[PDB]
């Protein structure tokens, strides 16, 4: 009888309308309306929404969105929520994506599945350059790269990172102690040791020969590229486990896998991507709409949707799960979520990354300078955050 509207985006939106069919199946009372918004038009659609008062009950929002939809006092506060559900318990949610949902310590979503990049691999090509373990330091990972290159040749690569992505560069920023903005969040603190110990690991393994100088349209297939072993090792995201596993030939069942991203001084941080559920403020049914964030917060119901999509579960028991615990691609996915770190909480900082990587790739491809790029990127970055700093100056912060 009661009706809520869930906004959910492409692949996402088709699987969770097949999940809730069993929770209006456990819950007749509820009718569960699913919309499938493209992510293209779903930023747009949102602010129009709000505006013209028209926003669903609940809404999947991309853990970067949320500052922006908090900030624009959009979102439910979810700790009483949380605070009165046995299901949804936040010291079982890993630590670094639990926090991608606190805006200036006030809850405002709950995590729905993460995104996170580390290493596919080619467990033969690990074997011929010489090895059985996957590096877990940065060190050795230079060493296994260069034993790799030595193996494959000049016209072969260790690792194919494409110089269009920007996650690569931020996963090895995020392992550094600093911070990547300063001063209240607002100036870019790229001049900072950190990013410019990252820029150099970053920009070495290009110039080093480990990787090729390509964006992603210059790869023909990543997955077939992995196969003919044109590259060893492929920094990237959980929805490639399936692909990888429909494309693996014939003979390569179990010679590939997945390993955690090194850090300077072991197996480090990485990116806390992924998506958020949120209860929007203007909401008539906002505990028929707890019911299903709490819903898609069990244990059971996640494990169904990794099976499903592949999206990685945000939280441990989940993971302890037999369908995951078992499964020997997913465990280095389960095991760096324990080190993801949220990125900086501010409104603009897709904006930010965006320069990040046009500045990066230009050091890559052009042989512009270390010193210069980061000098250029915190002007940038500077620019971009003037109304933030503004603001912050004119009242209290």
């Amino acid at each position: 009888k009661t009706t809520v509207r869930f906004w959910a985006m492409g692949k996402e939106a088709e699987v969770v309308a097949e999940l809730v069919a069993d929770f209006e199946k456990q819950n007749p009372t509820i009718h569960v309306d699913v919309q499938n918004i493209p992510m293209t038009a779903a930023h747009e659609k949102l602010l129009t929404a709000f505006a013209a008062d028209g926003l669903p009950d609940v809404c999947q929002l991309g853990n970067t969105w949320l500052p922006e939809f908090a900030l624009l006092d959009t979102l439910e506060p979810m700790q009483p929520y949380v605070a009165r559900s046995k299901i949804v318990d936040p010291a079982d949610y890993f630590p670094g994506v639990w926090d991608t949902n606190l805006v200036d310590g006030t809850l405002y979503g709950v995590p729905w599945y993460v995104d996170t990049r580390l290493l596919f691999y080619r467990k033969d090509l690990l074997r011929e350059a010489g090895y059985s373990q996957m590096p877990k330091t940065w060190a050795e990972m230079e060493q296994v790269m260069a034993a790799i290159k030595r193996k494959v040749g000049p016209d072969r690569y260790a690792i194919l990172m494409p110089l269009n992505e920007f996650e690569q560069q931020l996963s090895f920023a995020l392992q550094q102690d600093d911070r990547l903005l300063r001063d209240h969040d607002n100036y870019g603190n790229f001049r900072g040791a950190g990013f410019r110990k990252a820029l150099g690991f970053y920009d070495n393994m290009y110039q080093q020969g480990w990787a090729p100088k390509v964006s992603e349209t210059q790869v023909s297939n990543v997955w077939y590229e992995f196969f003919n072993g044109y590259y060893a090792f492929y920094l990237s995201g959980p929805w490639n486990v399936r692909e990888f596993k429909l494309r693996q030939p014939p003979g390569m069942e179990g010679n590939w896998g997945t390993a955690p991203l090194p850090g300077p001084n072991g197996l480090g941080a990485g990116i806390a991507g992924g998506s958020s559920l949120v209860i929007f403020k203007s909401s008539q049914h906002k505990d028929a709409s707890w019911k299903l964030i709490e819903y898609l917060s069990q244990p059971q119901v996640q494990a169904r949707f990794h099976a499903i999509i592949g999206d990685l579960p945000p939280r441990r028991s989940t993971w302890k799960l037999p369908s995951l615990a078992n499964d020997a691609l997913a465990h280095a996915f389960g095991d760096q979520l324990e080190r993801v770190k949220a990125t900086p909480k501010v409104l603009e900082w897709e904006r930010i990354v965006q320069e990040m990587r046009l500045v990066t790739e230009r050091v890559v491809r052009g042989g512009q300078s270390h010193d210069a790029a980061v000098q250029e990127l915190d002007q940038r970055v500077d620019e971009i955050l003037a109304k933030r700093r503004w603001i912050f100056e004119q009242e209290g912060g």
